């Protein structure tokens, strides 16, 4: 199987967010087979692509993380070829790989605020009120479809701290009212 591969990010860093593609797909294909990504990374928030899914991955602490359901055991693609995973817990649905260079590592949430913000694929930045230790509701919900490949992206705090790692959304008719997170204790732990 190939690496996966970055092929854009969600930028975060001024007023406005949106995503920004960073390679096509027959880039991406290529890169896959190889492993070797000599693109520069920048920011948290990075869109990445395997040959059949697309979804998200969040640097904290140093480490790239996303889902296992979309990254499986596989390698990176980074500029010296593939980097095999650091962590791997498909208990948990989390795997991680050493952040890239030039990535930007959110910090851990610590002042335990239940008013979240989920950062979804598109640059949508959704308000989530947390309802438990993994689980918060939308404050307005949305078709799943909204939601789909952003799995691996980051739920934050006011602060724009990590709060836990987008895995599964609560659906009903196809309407999402609720998602289920890694929290960032369970990655610390890991760590
Ligand atoms: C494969 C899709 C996974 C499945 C089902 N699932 C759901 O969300 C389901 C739907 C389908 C009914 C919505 N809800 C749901 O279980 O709710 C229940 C309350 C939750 C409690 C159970 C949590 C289960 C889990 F999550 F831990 C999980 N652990 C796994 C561990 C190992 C593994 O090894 C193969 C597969 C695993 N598979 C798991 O879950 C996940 C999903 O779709 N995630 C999102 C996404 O975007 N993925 S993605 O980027 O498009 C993609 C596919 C390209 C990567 C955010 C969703 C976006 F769509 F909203
Ligand atoms: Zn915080």
């Amino acid at each position: 199987k190939g690496s996966v591969v970055i092929v854009g990010r969600i930028n975060l860093s001024g007023d406005t967010a949106y995503a920004q593609q960073t390679r096509g797909e027959e880039g991406c294909q290529e890169t896959s087979q190889t492993g070797r990504d000599k693109n520069q990374v920048e920011g948290e928030v990075q869109i990445v692509s395997t040959a059949t899914q697309t979804f998200l991955a969040t640097s904290i602490n140093g480490v790239l993380w996303t889902v296992y359901h979309g990254a499986g055991t596989r390698t990176i693609a980074s500029p010296k070829g593939p980097v095999t995973q650091m962590y791997t817990n498909v208990d948990k649905d989390l795997v991680g790989w050493q952040a890239p260079q030039g990535s930007r590592s959110l910090t851990p949430c610590t002042c335990g605020s239940s008013d979240l913000y989920l950062v979804t694929r598109h640059a949508d930045v959704i308000p989530v009120r947390r309802r438990g230790d993994s689980r918060g509701s939308l404050l307005s919900p949305r078709p799943i479809s909204y939601l789909k490949g952003s799995s691996g992206g980051p739920l934050l705090c006011p602060a724009g701290h990590a709060v836990g790692i987008f895995r599964a959304a609560v659906s009903t008719r196809g309407v999402a009212k609720a998602v289920q997170f890694i929290p960032v204790e369970s990655l610390e732990t890991t760590m």
